[PDB]
């Protein structure tokens, strides 16, 4: 018998506020009869779904309760490099980290996570990580579910290796990222959630190492993408098949009207990832999908800098190690720049502080899907990123591009990221 999915606990911005993040251990029930001891933020194995607010100062406080150095950051974010994290803003054992953060940016499904300099996989491994998200106008006003832990779950993708015990076991791949066999969501092994009889929201996130899932429903209806690494795309897409790279976001829209039992699916023990099963009575008439999420499919500009940027098979991008006191790119905030990444062996590429449009992928183009503002892309091959830079960093407060798949950051294969304002 499978369990119910667990719904971290919401944790806004308006309405307690300074945010209390307390990195601590564990006790976590990987599967039933078991228990290890795990990682997390206030008790919990990864952490509780954060929400603020466009236009917001949050007031965060982050306290390091672990057994080594911890910095976090929240992938997606837009802040100056000084309020990002993460080796600028390290915390010591029992040290604290309490910034104010000015959010800026239009809503979104961000996620936050340890990035600590040649620790970043297993710390990330350890349940040291969680949703992040951001509301405005927009979001509340469309016509889409938005009751957390009602009709608007979050659904973090997880792989792992769990010995016979149930405790998660982290040995050293080294060449190439981890990859487990066992699917996790939210910290359960294939969960299943009990939704009402109508449309249903789902965060999807892959907090995995490297691990990259091909998500389909089992009964091979479509499935309603409306964001989204960076927000909601100019109007809904509907897919057979969807890709989720590690560090990739997306919002899915699943209409559970009709009443029967519907699973996500994806070597693995199991492709089964959540069951949504209809619990009772009905709506009723309830909303068919919007026809259009963005007000304004307000777009790309014109590039005027250009960037080559190799990984490979080995650490390192362009040939280089990651090195703090170098500088490897610089850019002027308020400017459009055109990236060209590329990758002989295929992984995740992230890139703070900034946004982008895919444009190009291996010459040609991009998914539906994948036309939206986002942050991480997956690389194999080629692809070709509108970015654009509205934030400003320091030299000794930079921005990070890396390798998204956490083995070979952890390795080298940083970048950091210059932008001059303004």
């Amino acid at each position: 018998q499978q369990q119910p999915l667990p719904v971290p606990p919401l944790l806004e911005s308006r309405r307690g506020q300074p945010l209390f993040m307390t990195v601590q251990r564990a006790h976590w029930s990987f599967t039933p009869g078991t228990r290890a001891s795990v990682w997390g933020i206030n008790g919990r194995y990864l952490g509780p779904t954060i929400r603020v607010w466009k236009g917001d100062d949050v007031k965060l406080i982050y306290s390091n309760r672990l057994t080594e150095n911890v910095s976090m950051t929240v992938a997606g974010l837009q802040v100056p490099g000084p309020l990002m994290g993460g080796p600028a803003r390290m915390m010591s054992p029992n040290a604290d980290w309490a910034p104010v953060l000015p959010i800026r940016q239009n809503a979104a499904t961000l996620w936050y996570h340890a990035n600590t300099p040649n620790r970043t996989a297993q710390q990330v491994y350890n349940g040291l990580a969680g949703m992040w998200l951001v509301e405005d106008e927009v979001s509340k006003s469309l016509p889409i579910p938005n009751h957390y832990g009602v009709d608007d779950f979050p659904v973090i993708i997880q792989d792992k290796r769990l010995d016979n015990f149930g405790t998660p076991e982290y040995n050293e791949p080294g060449s190439g990222g981890f990859v487990g066999d066992t699917l996790l969501v939210n910290g359960v092994q294939s969960p299943y959630v009990e939704v009402s009889r109508g449309w249903v929201r789902l965060r999807l996130l892959n907090a995995s190492n490297s691990r990259r899932y091909q998500l389909q429903m089992n009964d091979g209806r479509p499935l309603h993408v409306i964001s989204g690494d960076q927000g909601f795309l100019p109007a809904p897409v509907s897919v057979k098949q969807l890709s989720l790279a590690p560090g990739e976001r997306r919002e899915i829209l699943v209409d559970m009207s009709n009443g029967d039992e519907v699973s996500i699916t994806c070597i693995l023990v199991s492709t089964l990832v959540l069951t949504l099963r209809p619990t009772g009575l009905l709506p009723l008439v309830t909303d068919s999908l919007p026809m259009r999420l963005l007000p304004t499919e307000i777009m790309a500009g014109s590039p005027i800098r250009s960037r080559d940027i190799s990984l490979g098979d080995d650490p390192g991008i362009n040939g280089q190690l990651w090195d703090v006191n170098r500088i490897d790119v610089t850019a002027q905030q308020g400017t459009w720049e055109r990236w060209t990444v590329r990758a002989d062996e295929p992984q995740a590429f992230h890139i703070e502080g900034v946004m982008f449009q895919i444009r190009n992928v291996n010459g040609a183009m991009p998914f539906p899907e994948d036309r939206g503002w986002k942050d991480t892309v997956w690389v194999d091959g080629q692809v070709e990123l509108l970015v654009y830079f509205g934030q400003p960093s320091w030299a000794h407060f930079p921005f990070y591009f890396n390798s998204q798949t956490l083995e070979m950051a952890d390795r080298g294969s940083i970048g950091q990221l210059l932008v001059n304002p303004v």
